[PDB]
């Protein structure tokens, strides 16, 4: 198997969204984030890439990340290895260079671009040596009725996502979330 830690080994994972954000239009796009903070989180999606070829992301976001959406999980998209052929590892000079570009090609302002990494970069504090992860997600499709977390508050477990990025969750909760709204 691997060799350092990982968080979990599975074919579903959430995103967690749990600080204030510009938007929520970028949701669905990419995920990414600083690879030593998120290391065993990134360890694990990594590996489980590798043995099952797509993955399938659930998004949430926090009380905070949304005054209407708060603590819903809002829609789901794919991982896949053909968008992802190449694993690199970034700056953040270089990243931010890399989501800009994608978040304009989707029609998000530039203005909004601004806002969201003057955001983040309060949060993370990058250095000039810090590295980052980043993957290519397809195929966003929002719920219809976004699933508040009090529909599955006893199947998923809330408590163990504290302070996490992305987090493993097993095949029937994922069922559990999509079989709603």
């Amino acid at each position: 198997g691997p060799m350092n830690k990982i968080l979990g080994f599975s074919k579903y994972w959430v995103e967690i969204n749990n600080w204030i954000l510009p938007t929520l239009d970028h949701i669905g796009l990419t995920l990414w984030g600083m690879i030593k903070k998120h290391a065993s989180e990134y360890r694990g999606i990594r590996y489980s890439l590798e043995k099952f070829g797509e993955l399938k992301i659930i998004h949430y976001i926090g009380s905070r990340a949304s005054h209407d959406l708060g603590k819903t999980f809002i829609g789901e998209s794919v991982l896949s290895k053909e968008n992802n052929k190449i694993v690199k590892e970034y700056s953040w000079p270089e990243i931010k260079k890399v989501l800009r570009k994608i978040f304009l090609d989707n029609g998000i302002s530039s203005d909004t671009i601004d806002q969201y990494f003057i955001a983040i970069r309060r949060i993370i504090r990058p250095s000039r040596s810090d590295r980052f992860f980043l993957f290519r997600l397809a195929e966003y499709r929002k719920y219809e009725n976004p699933v508040k977390y009090d529909q599955v508050r006893d199947i998923i477990s809330h408590i163990t996502w504290t302070g996490r990025y992305l987090v493993p969750i097993r095949p029937e909760d994922y069922e559990a979330i999509h079989s709603r709204g």
